């Protein structure tokens, strides 16, 4: 959630420094990188060694580390911290601009506004195939990697119109990084539905996500997943209270016969049989059923 100061939010300011941090605290950007510090620097008239600089101005508790190499956050005057749970990904768009990344799973739930509670933990991103996660922020995010064609982001991204039916801003609904829409939510969650976490948060939630959802956009982001994503996703239309659509997508699939397929993070609670998607369903209404006691 935040990025603190280790000096707290009464910092001195060696004189050396002054310009660097008046700077920065005029100018605020989102993540500091070195080369953006090393230009302040020789600007300020400062002849300090960069990386001399960074360790001493990281000391004393106005730039702290970020999980991408040649970044940091600066903790502006008369802030103790900063509050903004998508630093580690801001940091590594700071040094490639290409990421590719999109926040997926329980991230992109909570700003759609399918969650109860703020997620917490590592943060939920889809990837694809071709994109590697720097080593960094292996600790900071969690990556889903459903083979989705990469160009075409338009599909994996909510539709612009159903942001301005929904009152989200246009860019900034998820804080302005890019975030999968309710399709292609559901589709990861249905394909896998051990990558999502807060299912008991999501499941009372489900008559909203199935509402904001084309079946025309599910049926291209389920194209070439297995069977089984067909089966849950239907399943899960079915549970946001549209049988008829669930059975209709159902149908769309690829592939004719239908091996039974569970819908569980891992198999082992209680069960439902749907045979209208040849599923034994373990989570959705189990869940449910735990709620309501
Ligand atoms: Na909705």
């Amino acid at each position: 959630a935040m990025v603190v100061s280790p000096a707290g939010a009464d910092r001195r300011i060696p004189t050396w420094a002054s310009r660097v941090v008046s700077g920065l605290a005029r100018d605020r950007p989102v993540v500091v990188t070195k080369e953006d510090l090393t230009q302040r620097l020789t600007e300020a008239g400062c002849g300090r060694d960069p990386d001399s600089a960074i360790r001493e101005l990281r000391r004393i508790g106005w730039l702290v580390q970020l999980p991408v190499k040649g970044t940091w956050a600066f903790i502006p005057p008369g802030e103790a911290a900063i509050s903004d749970p998508y630093l580690p990904l801001r940091s590594w768009l700071a040094r490639d601009q290409n990421a590719g990344f999109m926040l997926a799973g329980a991230s992109a739930a909570w700003h759609l506004g399918y969650l109860d509670r703020q997620p917490d933990g590592r943060i939920p991103i889809w990837l694809p195939p071709a994109k590697r996660l720097p080593d960094g922020l292996a600790s900071y995010v969690s990556v889903v990697r459903i083979p989705w064609n990469a160009a075409d982001t338009a599909l994996l991204a909510p539709r612009p119109a159903l942001l301005v039916r929904r009152r989200l801003d246009l860019v900034a609904w998820a804080t302005g990084l890019p975030a999968l829409g309710p399709e292609a939510l559901l589709v990861q969650i249905a394909t896998r539905p051990a990558s999502f976490g807060p299912w008991a948060d999501l499941v009372p939630h489900l008559d909203d996500l199935v509402a904001d959802c084309s079946d025309e956009r599910l049926e291209r982001l389920l194209s070439g997943r297995p069977t089984s994503a067909w089966q849950r996703a239907s399943y899960l239309l079915d549970s946001g209270g549209e049988p008829a659509r669930g059975q209709a997508l159902l149908a769309k699939r690829h592939t004719e016969v239908m091996p039974v397929t569970r819908f569980t993070t891992a198999h082992s609670g209680e069960s439902v049989w749907a045979p209208e998607y040849q599923l034994v369903d373990e989570l959705v209404v189990p869940l449910l059923r735990v709620i309501g006691k």
